[PDB]
C-alpha cells in the first residue's frame, strides 16, 4: 500500500461522492447544497453549482450523457449537464429524503432509494418517467446497487436489517437476505468479478459482513470499527475492501483473508461517503467526511 495523498478539500460535509470514469474529476456533494467537480489532478475546481438550500445527500456522474445526477434533502432529483451547468430536470422523486441513487451501466435507468421505504427506477430516453416502484422494504433504503454482473438485477440496503435483490420488471424481491445486523443495513457493494457470487454490507452495529448471495451464507464478518459504519466497498482492481465510519477512520481490508491492512485517520472527523475509480486509474479512491474530503491513490 503505497498511498499517495492526491488532492484533499476542506468544506461543509460530504455526503455523495463519485469519480469520472474518463476525465480527471470527482464530483462532490455537500450538505450546503452545492455541489463541486474537481479535478483532482490540477487541484482546481471544474465546475460548481447551487443546487438547492439542503443538503445535497447522492449524486453520481452519467459520463455517457454528460450529466450528473444528484438528490437532496427537499425530495428532489436534478440532472445537469456538467459542461454547461444547464440544469436537464427537476422533479420531486420521493415523499422524504434521497439516499443512494444508481446509474444502469447500459440502459437509460436511475434508481434512487428513500426513506419512504421505496426504491425508485426512472427513465431519462422516457422523459425521466416513474416506472417501477419497488415495494417491501419496512425502513429506510439507504443504498441501492445494480449487480454488474447482471444489472437487470440490483440490491437494497435498508434499515428494516435486509438486503432485498430485485429483477427490473418484478414487484416482488428474487429474495430477501436477513443480515443479523440488528442495527440496520446502511450499504451493500457487489463483488465485481465472476468467480464469487458476493456482496457486502456495514451497519451501525458496528460490523461488515461479506455475503454468498446464492448460499445466502455470511463468508465473513469484518469487525474493528468504533462507531457507525457508513459504507463498505470492493476496491474494483485491487482484493482488498474499503470502509469508513462515524469514527473517522477508513479502514483497507484483505478481500482474501478477511483481515486490516491499514486504518487511517485523514482528519476530517466524521467519514459518510466512498468512490472508487471505476477502472482503478492509480488504484484511486475517495472519501467524504464532515470536514471536507480527500482523494487517495492506493498504490
Amino acid at each position: 500500500l503505497d498511498i499517495k495523498k492526491t488532492f484533499s478539500n476542506r468544506s461543509d460535509r460530504v455526503k455523495g461522492i463519485d469519480f469520472h470514469p474518463t476525465e480527471p474529476w470527482v464530483l462532490t456533494t455537500l450538505y450546503s447544497g452545492r455541489v463541486e467537480i474537481w479535478n483532482y489532478e490540477t487541484q482546481v475546481e471544474v465546475r460548481s453549482i447551487q443546487v438547492t438550500e439542503t443538503p445535497v445527500r447522492a449524486g453520481k456522474f452519467i459520463a455517457r450523457k454528460n450529466w450528473i445526477i444528484v438528490g437532496s434533502d427537499d425530495f428532489r432529483i436534478r440532472v445537469f449537464n456538467y459542461n454547461t451547468g444547464e440544469k436537464v430536470v427537476d422533479f420531486e422523486a420521493h415523499p422524504d429524503y434521497i439516499r443512494s441513487i444508481a446509474v444502469h451501466p447500459t440502459k437509460p435507468y436511475v434508481l434512487s432509494g428513500s426513506d419512504d421505504l421505496t426504491v425508485k427506477l426512472w427513465n431519462w430516453e422516457n422523459n425521466w418517467a416513474l416506472e417501477q416502484t419497488f415495494e417491501g422494504h419496512e425502513h429506510f433504503v439507504m443504498c441501492v446497487a445494480f449487480n454488474p454482473k447482471d444489472p437487470s438485477t440490483f440490491a437494497s440496503g435498508c434499515l428494516d436489517r435486509t438486503v432485498k435483490v430485485w429483477s427490473l420488471g418484478q414487484s416482488t424481491p428474487n429474495f430477501t437476505l436477513t443480515t443479523g445486523q440488528e442495527r440496520g443495513v446502511n450499504y451493500v457493494d457487489y463483488y465485481p468479478l465472476p468467480d464469487k457470487p458476493y456482496m457486502i454490507t456495514a451497519s451501525d452495529d458496528l460490523t461488515i459482513k461479506i455475503w454468498d448471495y446464492q448460499t445466502k451464507s455470511c463468508v465473513a464478518t469484518l469487525e474493528g470499527h468504533m462507531s457507525n459504519v457508513s459504507f463498505a466497498v470492493f476496491h474494483p482492481t485491487l482484493p482488498i475492501i474499503i470502509s469508513g465510519s462515524e469514527d473517522g477512520t477508513l479502514k483497507i481490508w484483505n478481500s482474501s483473508t478477511y483481515k486490516v491492512e491499514k486504518t487511517l485517520n485523514v482528519g476530517l472527523e466524521r467519514s459518510w461517503c466512498i468512490a472508487t475509480h471505476p477502472t482503478g486509474r492509480k488504484n484511486y479512491i475517495a472519501s467524504g467526511f464532515d470536514n471536507g474530503f480527500t482523494v487517495l491513490s492506493l498504490g
